[PDB]
């Protein structure tokens, strides 16, 4: 008999799978691999920084949640063990693209779990009685925000708690922030894609036709249910949580569609979010962990009920009838695995936690108009070449 643990930070709320009895139907199945899985007792971002202090005091999981963004950071400070082989074993269960943000120079340190395309989530049925369409320009899509604004109705939201994953998402729709050349990081965050968001996310600012409630704040919540938010850019694995935040408002009435053609990107998204699972230094049952997770991950009616659009490939999961309920009727897991096969590359320096530290800070000021929007990606330019300097890495800009 080997004992496994497994730290996860997924949401495990009303009307989900929950991570305990997934588990529990491994344990009953493998007695000789027996499995604790833990949620963890704080903040998304609060998470690697515990794994970093249990490895340092010898005591870590076996496996443990780590996003796309984090995998380069937790590398960095030498938290992972390589499962190179391991991970080879299991590559034909999951999509080539997040296994490979499991990777780090031709090595594997663990299986990819979830994707966070951004898509954009509106009332349908209010957009009918209002006279308005998805808009599909830029301009266009600021004409028909002053419109709903003027109403006390808003179809764009700016959330200076997510200024990293949302600004990151949104001008990385179009093109990297982040290269490797040979021995270097290179930044750039002031790319084409970053201009085009702060000049749209300013001319919705300017006009007062955007939501500048913080994402996690009651007052995005009472946003939906008092039926002033209309309209917003979402990651797709908010749809449960967003749910639960409308309190039944728009219920059979909102619908998922593609990020727009709004910040020179076509029909391409980018990320917000998206994790693996990660082996960690000190783990003396990489394999075991590994066949474990291999068998979780592909549990992928109960992972898609936790919200997440699975990087499993070995089966389809169903819109989950809570969701289509809310949206419409609508299969919105196909709309979210659309958006997933569109989200364009976007490599994540080491230490981008500090980089979305700084900008959530510059945010708030855009936010008022004590900023601008565009100074969230000069902040995210010194913050990202300070924090490369600090960890003692070579970058260039
Ligand atoms: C990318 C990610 O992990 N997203 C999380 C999301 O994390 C953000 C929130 O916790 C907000 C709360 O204000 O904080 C952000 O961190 C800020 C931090 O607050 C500041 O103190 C610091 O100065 O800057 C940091 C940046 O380092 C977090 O980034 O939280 C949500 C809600 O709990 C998570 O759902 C989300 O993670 C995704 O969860 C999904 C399950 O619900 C999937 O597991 C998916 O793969 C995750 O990406
Ligand atoms: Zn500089």
């Amino acid at each position: 008999v080997v004992n496994i643990t497994y730290m996860h930070r997924l949401p495990d709320s009303k009307g989900m799978t929950l991570v305990n009895d997934i588990v529990a139907k491994w344990n009953k199945e493998h007695p000789n691999i027996q499995v604790k899985a833990t949620k963890f007792d704080g903040k998304a971002s609060e998470m690697i920084k515990k794994l970093e202090t249990d490895v340092k005091a010898g005591n870590a999981p076996d496996l443990a949640q780590v996003g796309y963004a984090e995998v380069p950071e937790v590398f960095t400070k030498g938290l992972l063990q390589d499962v190179t082989d391991e991970a080879a074993k299991y590559k034909d269960d999951f999509a080539s693209a997040p296994f490979a943000l499991m990777q780090v120079d031709g090595k594997t340190y663990g299986l990819p779990q979830d994707t966070g395309p951004l898509a954009y989530f509106y009332n349908a049925a209010e957009f009918e009685k209002l006279g308005i369409t998805v808009p599909k320009t830029a301009d266009e899509l600021i004409e028909t925000a002053k419109k709903t604004a003027a109403q006390g109705k808003y179809i764009m939201t700016f959330q200076p708690d997510e200024a990293m994953m949302m600004m990151s998402g949104q001008a990385g729709a179009s093109g990297p922030w982040y290269k490797v050349d040979g021995n270097s990081w290179v930044v750039n965050t002031q790319t084409k894609g970053s201009k085009a968001v702060a000049d749209v996310y300013q001319q919705l600012i300017d006009n007062k036709a955007a939501l500048t409630n913080p994402r996690w704040d009651a007052s995005f919540d009472n946003s939906i249910q008092s039926g002033q938010l209309i309209g917003t850019v979402a990651a797709a694995w908010e749809a449960p949580l967003f749910i639960d935040s409308a309190g039944g408002t728009g219920a059979g009435e909102w619908k998922v569609t593609q990020l727009g053609d709004w910040f020179g990107n076509g029909t391409k998204t980018g990320s917000d979010g998206g994790s693996g699972v990660a082996v960690l230094k000190g783990s003396k049952h990489p394999a075991e962990a590994m066949e474990f997770l291999d068998w979780f991950n592909t549990q992928v009616d109960d992972l898609v009920s936790q919200g997440l659009v699975v990087a499993a490939t070995t089966a389809d999961a169903k819109t989950p009838q809570k969701w289509s309920d809310y949206f419409s009727g609508q299969d919105v897991m196909a709309e979210f695995k659309t958006a997933n096969d569109n989200m364009g590359d976007f490599t994540y320096m080491p230490g981008f936690s500090a980089v979305g530290a700084a900008m959530k800070q510059t945010a708030a000021k855009a936010a008022d108009g004590s900023a601008k929007v565009s100074d969230v990606f000069d902040t995210a330019q010194k913050t990202s070449v300070d924090t490369l300097k600090n960890l003692g890495l070579s970058v260039k800009e």
